[PDB]
């Protein structure tokens, strides 16, 4: 019905802003890297080390746990509207949402533990986050297809 078609828009619609979360801070992860590596370099001058220094001091912890939380948010609220895809083609979608929210909030659990920018980025860009947008895009194709499973 249309009402449906209502929770399919809204969890295409939080999916979707997830996986910019995830692309978010994987990306900012490796320029995060890329950026400290240089500042350390014993090949580098002043003038590139002091650049890489500045560009490195932008990755703040805080940033990285509003950028987790924003992800749990768009994911809980998904995995709610998902219990009325149980009995339905997209019901794949509700197991691999909730346990999407149990390994985040473990994520942002970890953070809380680190104190330093660096180290938080290096806890919590492991194994489970490195399978979160593959989950996610498991997950979109649930919900978002214009054809059959092929």
């Amino acid at each position: 019905d249309n009402r449906y078609k209502s929770y399919l828009e809204g969890v295409r619609y939080n999916v979707s802003a997830a996986i910019g979360s995830i692309d978010k801070i994987y990306n900012n992860y490796k320029l995060f890297e890329e950026q400290r590596t240089k500042m350390y370099s014993t090949r580098l001058d002043t003038v590139t080390k002091d650049q890489a220094k500045k560009e490195a001091e932008k990755f703040t912890k805080e940033e990285l746990e509003k950028d987790l939380k924003e992800l749990l948010n768009y994911i809980q609220v998904s995995a709610k509207t998902a219990t009325n895809f149980v009995y339905q083609k997209e019901q794949y979608a509700k197991q691999r949402l909730d346990k999407l929210e149990t390994e985040v909030k473990t994520l942002i659990s970890e953070v809380q533990g680190q104190s330093h920018p660096y180290e938080a980025y290096k806890a919590i860009v492991r194994s489970k986050f490195l399978q979160m947008k593959d989950s996610l895009e498991v997950v979109k194709g649930v919900i978002d297809r214009d054809g059959p499973w092929y």
